[PDB]
């Protein structure tokens, strides 16, 4: 390994994104022109507020994913203030945009986007890791438009917090205690969401939303694909056992395996070329 790199090594730029405990700016590292997300932390704000655990959980599954569709950590370092994550950088931004920008996705970029998604899951639930705040804002789009999932500041490595409240699971709400169906029932959601254009849950405030998610109370557009429908029929499912891609089920076999994606082919989707938006 190099020697440790350093703020001066980099022209930053724009700020990418902010949340309470980090700001993520744009960086151009001067001796390779190349551009970095560089995610940053204040070290009293997190002493200050308990997240040590968090964030040290954040840089460990960063350590353990070496996939396409998720964000890389190139580098750490740190100064007398603050920590640095060199994470890829996501040219095209959050999917939540391109939802907004169109309206809705067709079947073909649903399907596409979908299957992705999936296979992603795939890969991160094989390392034993649930993501818990899987969202279309957690959802980049590189430079070539494939999706690269990012945030695992809140993610669980299997051997107490609550998501976004429109993507929380039943069961966070009624036991407090979290699995990769989890992340599942996620999913039915942003399915739902790019069908439809909007989250299957919604209300006046969270407390109203909660009330929906418990009652299982949505329901489908009239236009929503037949066969979209059916596959977040067997995700939104309250009994987290019985979710389409969890291990009682018998995991991601059958779910790849439903009529929604006849025509996927799994085992490349990095190498294809995304349907145009
Ligand atoms: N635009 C982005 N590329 N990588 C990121 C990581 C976090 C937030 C935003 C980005």
């Amino acid at each position: 390994q190099p020697r440790k790199k350093r703020p001066e090594d980099f022209k930053f730029g724009k700020i990418l994104g902010e949340g309470s405990f980090s700001t993520v700016v744009l960086a151009r590292e001067l001796a390779t022109s190349r551009e970095y997300a560089i995610k940053i932390l204040e070290k009293r704000h997190i002493i200050k507020e308990n997240k040590v655990p968090y964030v040290t959980r954040e840089r460990d599954v960063m350590s353990r994913l070496d996939h396409p569709f998720f964000v890389k950590l190139y580098f750490t370092f740190q100064d007398d203030e603050k920590l640095y994550f060199g994470l890829s950088y996501a040219k095209n931004g959050e999917l939540l945009k391109y939802i907004r920008k169109i309206g809705s996705f067709d079947e073909t970029c649903t399907r596409f986007y979908t299957a992705e998604i999936v296979s992603a899951l795939e890969y991160l639930h094989g390392k034993g890791i649930i993501h818990r705040d899987l969202k279309p804002e957690n959802i980049l789009l590189n430079e070539d438009m494939h999706i690269q999932i990012t945030d695992f500041g809140t993610a669980k490595v299997l051997s107490s917090f609550v998501g976004t409240a429109q993507y929380v699971s039943p069961e966070l709400l009624t036991e407090k205690s979290a699995c990769k169906s989890s992340d599942l029932w996620a999913l039915g959601c942003i399915i739902y969401q790019l069908v439809a254009g909007l989250p299957p849950f919604r209300a006046g405030n969270e407390y109203l939303i909660f009330q929906k998610i418990i009652k299982l109370e949505y329901d489908f557009p009239e236009k929503f694909f037949p066969k979209a429908r059916d596959l977040v029929e067997k995700l939104l499912v309250l009994d987290a056992t019985k979710r389409l891609g969890c291990e009682e089920m018998e995991g991601y076999g059958p779910l790849k395996a439903h009529p929604f994606f006849e025509s996927v082919t799994w085992e490349n989707l990095h190498q294809q070329t995304p349907p145009k938006l």
